[PDB]
């Protein structure tokens, strides 16, 4: 049974609600982004209307085989009528194709559902500027002040400089980047660009990247591993055993691996600056954990909410424990008293 925080009151609509069977009264199912916890349940046998971005719709059709007749892509930044209700899709600054959804309810209430997002000041100049929001359904993944991490630009600067130094000292080093979902593509694209290489990967991952409308993608990626000195591997293989095994396969072309594991936040964020990050090393193999986040930091979240001034907040992440829920409610009240709404 579908939980309350996935239902949109006064509509036939649900958000990210595909794992509950046929939801009573749902005439349109929205999907914010193509991450498995959110699409859980969709397949080629789904026969209800799915509303989403163009990119998410390319992934539903090619990767999950959802039939074309049930896929309803909407442009961003554009007022659309769905089943008699005005909606807008906004870029979520999460992974490719990810959106927030603005719903203008027939009774005059305005609801924002962030999906998963990384709040940014540029959102203060979208179509959100123009009007009031009564209810905010909020991605609270890192809603606690201990969650700090650098900008995505600083993280990429660190990875480019690290890779370029290593391969210039040793032209026979291979760079490897972990992946387990869409998102974080700038990590491996930026490194391959500085090295003058395409990125090599499996046919399955190439297929997924080909759905993402990335400009000039055919110039950037390949399935021919042997021609490439940046390889993508599943995240589970990013360990000394998996990498040893991979280096064997390359036919004595390389004699060193430098590997990157983009994580979310880790507690080594609480002590170390990005600049000071060091790898784990075993022999000719080195592994860097880099804190590339596609979710809001605590400070980015608080800035966004204090700007929007919603009348009510409904968290969508960390809702399963009483202690989590109580912690989040405390911060929402601090933010409201500090800013005066
Ligand atoms: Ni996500």
């Amino acid at each position: 049974t579908c939980p309350f925080y996935k239902k949109i009151p006064g509509t036939g609509f649900t958000v990210d609600a595909f794992q509950y069977g046929v939801v009573e009264g749902c005439t349109a199912y929205f999907l914010t982004h193509f991450h498995s916890d959110h699409y859980a349940g969709l397949s080629k046998h789904f026969t209800f209307p799915v509303y989403c971005s163009e990119i998410t719709g390319n992934l539903l059709k090619n990767k999950l085989h959802v039939q074309e007749q049930y896929i309803h892509p909407l442009p961003l930044d554009t007022e659309c009528i769905v089943n008699g209700v005005k909606v807008v899709l906004l870029d979520a600054n999460h992974c490719p194709g990810a959106v927030m959804i603005l719903f203008y309810l027939p009774n005059g209430t305005v609801i924002l559902h962030t999906g998963d997002f990384r709040a940014d000041p540029s959102m203060e100049r979208s179509l959100l500027a123009d009007q009031k929001v009564h209810m905010l359904y909020l991605d609270t993944t890192y809603c606690s002040p201990e969650y700090t991490f650098p900008s995505q630009q600083e993280v990429i600067r660190f990875a480019i400089n690290t890779a370029f130094e290593a391969v210039t000292l040793n032209p026979h080093a291979l760079v490897v980047c972990g992946t387990y979902s869409i998102g974080k593509e700038k990590v491996f694209l930026a490194i391959a660009d500085v090295l003058g290489s395409k990125v090599g990967m499996s046919q399955e991952k190439y297929k997924t990247l080909q759905c993402l409308n990335i400009p000039e993608i055919n110039s950037l990626i390949t399935t021919d591993m042997c021609s490439s000195l940046v390889h993508l591997l599943p995240m589970m293989q990013i360990n000394f055993k998996g990498l040893q095994s991979h280096l064997k396969k390359c036919g004595g072309k390389y004699n060193q691996i430098l590997a990157f594991r983009p994580t979310g936040w880790t507690h080594s964020n609480k002590f170390t600056r990005i600049a000071d990050v060091i790898p784990q090393t075993k022999g000719n193999i080195s592994i860097y954990g880099i804190p590339y986040s596609e979710h809001s930091s605590y400070l980015e979240m608080k800035r966004f909410v204090q700007w929007l001034k919603p009348q009510k907040i409904i968290p969508t992440v960390n809702v399963g424990t009483w202690k989590s829920r109580s912690t989040m409610e405390k911060y929402f009240r601090e933010w409201k008293l500090e800013a005066g709404y």
